[PDB]
DNA sequence: TCGCGCGTCGCGCG
DNA sequence: CCGCGCGACGCGCG
């Protein structure tokens, strides 16, 4: 793309470090479909870019 | 109760003025099924404290 | 399942073009009203049951 | 369903107390992997299958 | 240990 | 024309 990865990485900025969000959050706010936001989610995480703390549902942040 | 219905009017007076969310987001953000969440959230509003708005699911708000 | 069983049995003993509600067999069963509907519905899919239009919705064996 | 009755068959013919997995259904029916499994387990539902642990979990005729 | 089927739900109801 | 069955869901999978 070019790229659902950049609007992600704004989003949590945004929310400003140490604030976490749900992926469902994250679809309904970007217009994308949950199922994409969670497969770059996961990919930003195989990068170090994102950190993700284990629940149900998940939640991500910058930190 | 008024401990969870206090939290709740917390929520919604931190998140702005003018501005609404919906119980399945209640639900996550204080861990409580939102089956309980719905109830508090109705009975604020027979006491005039909340505001329902239509939609899918339905928004909550402060009463103005 | 046990409930399953008990609903059929006691529509099976009602007549046939005899129908009741899901809160007569609640307060009769002494069951919860979500299991006896959870059944029902659950019921009515597999053509076991009959499902009559209304308030409440009447039940019978087809 | 068509589905369900494509399943059957190849269990039918696989043998009694035979069975298989989605990947190997998937392939032989030409059907993608993830509608195989929805009838597989919609069927567990209705009690016609029954699925045993593994990983791939193996499926049999109950 | 790639297991994965996964849809919708609005429900407040005593 | 209170009808209501409604659980869990973590899923990213190529």
């Amino acid at each position: 793309g070019s790229h659902m990865e950049q609007r992600i990485l704004k989003f949590l900025e945004e929310l400003g470090e140490g604030k976490a969000t749900t992926a469902h959050d994250l679809s309904g706010k970007l217009g994308t479909p949950k199922k994409e936001i969670n497969r770059v989610l996961y990919s930003l995480a195989k990068k170090g870019k994102l950190q993700k703390e284990a629940g149900t549902p998940p939640l991500w942040k910058i930190a």
